[PDB]
């Protein structure tokens, strides 16, 4: 019973795996939403912050693998909490959404298969350019198909499938709006009577 609609629930999202090796761009537009076209790792990084789906606020804490000096504790103290699983897919590189399945599922779901999971296009901003070529360039171009990306997200079942470079946002406030979704799971004591 969730208190009334709104109200940051807070999603810590681990994202997992690196599609495309793009994800950064993602992270920067998940918060400014203004990838590395212009944003560059000079300033601390590592936060959560706001979003809105319809008018409700809900953080996001986004956490990569580790890299941190202070060197944490075997097992964080945030398991309380709610760490989403954002598998990084890869519509800008050839099947490389298909490794994510290899070692990411077993990251996510086979960790913490609660039911936070999203699927999320990465780097779809060079999808369309040369841009995630070099990434590859195996197939001198080479993007997620449309009997790709359902063949694995079909193999996982995530939370929801879909595709948005990080700036791009053809579906981040959707990927936000299920990221959330998936870490702030609403109430269903929906009305019924069409």
């Amino acid at each position: 019973g969730s208190k009334i609609i709104s109200a940051m629930q807070t999603i810590k999202c681990v994202v997992v795996g690196d599609g495309a090796v793009g994800k950064t761009c993602l992270l920067i537009s998940y918060t400014t939403n203004k990838f590395p076209s212009e944003y560059v790792p000079t300033v601390f990084d590592n936060y959560a912050v706001t979003v809105m789906i319809g008018g409700e606020p809900y953080t996001l804490g986004l956490f990569d693998t580790a890299g941190q000096e202070d060197y944490d504790r075997l097992r964080p103290l945030s398991y309380p909490q709610t760490d989403v699983f954002l598998v990084c897919f890869s519509v800008v590189s050839p099947s490389s959404f298909e490794n994510v399945k290899e070692k990411w599922v077993p990251e996510i779901t086979h960790h913490c298969p609660k039911t936070p999971f999203l699927l999320v296009g990465t780097q779809i901003d060079l999808r369309d350019d040369p841009s995630t070529i070099e990434k590859l360039a195996k197939n001198k171009q080479k993007p997620i198909t449309p009997e790709t990306a359902e063949k694995l997200a079909r193999d996982l079942k995530a939370v929801k499938y879909v595709e948005c470079s990080a700036l791009t946002q053809k579906g981040l406030k959707n990927v936000f709006d299920e990221a959330i979704l998936a870490a702030l799971e609403p109430p269903e004591p929906k009305k019924s009577r069409r």
